[PDB]
């Protein structure tokens, strides 16, 4: 699963922290 890699990477211009099952993203 490449989805931390690439949420961390469309939200490049925003805030986004992935930690295993946790998906943080402020965009």
């Amino acid at each position: 699963n490449d989805k931390c890699k690439e949420l961390k990477k469309r939200y490049a211009g925003c805030e986004v922290r992935c930690d295993x099952p946790r998906y943080e993203v402020h965009c």
